């Protein structure tokens, strides 16, 4: 009966009035996986479906919420899931992978998203199960183009003056900026977030950082440069900071990488218009989080 | 109006995986993760109207109730205390902190009324407040409705208030009379409403021990319990099988559900409500 | 795969800014029988079918709108449809009618054929189609924020099902006013007489009426319902029939005698398009 | 943002009483009763941003377009001045003058804005409510907007899993190749090929009888209670035929243009 097809998306944006009401914020939480990625992960796994490629499962490095999205999915659909994930990641995101039935492998915290690629190569070499890859995959964007973006589009009547979104696979500003640059051309600005301690979008040298979620380390094969139009930088404390903010002044219960999100959405904001509108992202829950938060 | 707005309208799954005769409700889709801000909702603007809330709000709670309370009052800008038996899970008492609600562990309603006193605070009431119930008979029910097609055999819940299962027992009575069997679900350690002495147990969010005051019993035809067991093994079942990632309450309405199932047709339709998210419990679960 | 159900209800609101903000109107036309009469024709029919009552089909006495929307179900749903009609409603209705498939021609054909009466101004299951979707829906559409609820009677159902929700939840902090035409004011006390509203003022008290949720009625004369729906559709580009005029037109009356904040919430019960004839 | 929230989000059937692999898309639940107040809302809202509206909009009209363009303009306080041939249902025109239609010309089979209105709304709309599972999507061309824009994101989901077919007139079949000619499936077969036409996601064309859409239609209103127009008709009656060939189990999608009480004089 197509649970998860129905189930995932269509999720709400409210305005963020107790802080800035012209910062508007979707609550990807919503989402069945708890996060945004149940839309990228939905996509990849029904392209990988219809080709075939999943006669031994399935094999994905991610730093927690892809892995979510598809240990659920595969749950439902009935696909081995086996998941790479760096150790610094928080803990809550484990144990929601055994409940899920998955199966994980912790990767070095020293090597990062790029430690767990390789181990999930490994895995994949030794099992035969597939690697979706999310840093490669164009089904990850079109989750975005097709789902996230459309959605955007029309919950803000058509008036949008920038999109602000953090990066971790480039889907989610790939897809949407290409819809809302489609739609708007340069009357809509869109943002690319980062950490302060990991620039490398804005051409610095990756770095240790706490934003989980953003932040890969290197520029993922499928971001979509064209339609950015800048790159913000966070601060680690920023972004918790904001997270903590939007608890008690919204009662939003979102991850710290929504802080880090709405902490640069309100730079973006208070270099313009009174009237001015500006849309972000709350990719997952607080409680996701309670261990570090 | 953020909390009007997101609060409700949340999703009906059939769980094909399980028993394709259940049709469970997804109330962690609500912005506080659970049920309860439905009534906590309707329960804070009735207490806005009458000009109530100049002191804040104080309620002893399991924790569902107090996460709804502390976050509608974080935004609508409401003080919030809240008394809390220090059973309940502990992801409750830091999601509490965020909320910034003021916490009192501790039944535990002698402290509640203990800080009303020497505050003011409001009680809102979640055991007497209609508003509670009303939150049900205007959203949830009418969603559950139209949702299943008008065509539904059972719906089975929880009690905890009663809220959920008078509410919603209304509407559906309403609608097909004698032709839709509403079944209480509570614990076999505290089997109240079945006529038996209350007890502790496990099942968090139901079994108050006692007869709400806001039960509608008029709309309900059975009562059934389940074992603290076959809840948690539900719950596990429910994330394993299906992907759902539900609290300990989801698991007894489920297994409920399907008890229920098992005595109609091939083709019944049993509909039951998921009150809460499994990462409430990472803890215990 | 309820089809019927699935389609009726969920109609949006909408705000008359280029009218008076204070007004916001629910758009019944949405809905796949093009009038807010789907939602009681689809209750009053689900009942039917529970108690056995359709082996001979449905006959029903309508001014228009039910009868669409009973024809359409019956279509769809395999009954047989018999109508009763007066001539003064709109032609554009009788055309629409053989369409779906309702022979057109009620006690005596239900005495002589078995087929079933709904009853649409006795039958409780038309006060529950809005108790149980129009009110719940727009109660959560409007915030939670209602000043006045403004509505035409026509067999009641709409400001009864909508009334006694919005009385639950508000209580006094609500207002619910019926509307009738002037010239035929029953509801108000007056003798009943024939008017152009087409769709409201049965010129009798229907059975189903819930007049324990009413405040107060006001009348529209025929000539302000029909500048109005033009007025819609010319200010607002709403393409709506002319009971929605009469219901605006007393919507605005109300608004008026209220502060610049306040929400008053009325309902356009049908299409432009089904009087082109004469609008 | 009152047009803005109306149009669009329209629902999809399945017809289960005359062939339960055929879905369609009730475009008459958009508030101008048609499948176009999605373009002319798009075209409009650039036109807007682009500053280009001081004088009003003038334009071209089959029917339903200007009846959008009418609508929205009333609505947001343009001007506008409308052109149609006399062989279309005089229903359009007292509901043109309704409206208040009688300065910058839109321009609906050149406006790429047309097809991104059907790229970013109906065709996103149609792929989640089909459970991202479709073999076919079948639809009438009048400006050639919604097959390409449904057609972009279907193709850009499926590839060639999915089949993308295009309805025309057999009496005025011009997208096969053939000679233009005049026809009575309102809203479909201008009769030459529209600029905004994305053939490179089409797979083909198949041609329906005037008496074939308009039996179809009646029979949509007699045996689903859908009251749609001709145009719906069309593309039922050619969405039976690619089912026919797809067999048992397909999933073939369409589109409902318009409303049955836009033609009671036909």
């Amino acid at each position: 009966h197509h649970m998860m097809e129905r189930l995932i998306g269509s999720t709400p944006i409210v305005r963020l009035d107790s802080i800035d009401s012209r910062i508007f914020l979707k609550l990807e939480k919503n989402n069945p996986g708890g996060s945004v990625k149940d839309r990228p992960a939905l996509f990849m796994i029904l392209d990988a479906e219809k080709r075939g490629l999943l006669k031994n499962g399935i094999v994905e490095p991610t730093s927690g919420n892809m892995g979510i999205a598809i240990a659920m999915i595969g749950a439902k659909r009935g696909h081995r899931v086996i998941l790479t994930m760096p150790e610094t990641m928080s803990v809550e995101r484990r144990k929601v992978l055994k409940m899920l039935g998955a199966e994980l492998v912790l990767t070095p915290g020293e090597l990062g998203m790029k430690g767990a690629v390789e181990k999930a190569l490994e895995i994949s070499r030794e099992t035969g199960a597939h690697m979706l890859n999310q840093f490669e995959n164009p089904y990850n964007v079109y989750s975005h183009q097709f789902t996230t973006g459309p959605e955007i589009l029309k919950q803000m009547d058509y008036q949008i003056d920038a999109f602000v979104a953090g990066v971790g696979t480039g889907g989610t500003i790939s897809g949407v900026g290409r819809v809302l640059k489609g739609f708007f051309g340069n009357g809509v600005k869109i943002v690319a977030v980062e950490p302060a301690k990991s620039p490398v979008l804005s051409g610095g040298q990756p770095g240790k950082h706490a934003i989980q979620g953003i932040g890969a380390g290197f520029v993922p094969k499928i971001l979509d440069r064209s339609v950015i139009d800048e790159v913000i930088t966070v601060e680690d404390e920023e972004a918790y900071e904001m997270a903590r903010y939007l608890a008690k002044k919204e009662g939003l219960l979102v991850g710290i990488s929504s802080g880090a999100n709405v902490a640069a959405a309100l730079k973006v904001a208070q270099k313009l218009g009174p009237d001015a509108r500006v849309v972000t992202v709350a990719p997952d829950h607080a409680e996701r989080y309670l261990s570090i938060l």
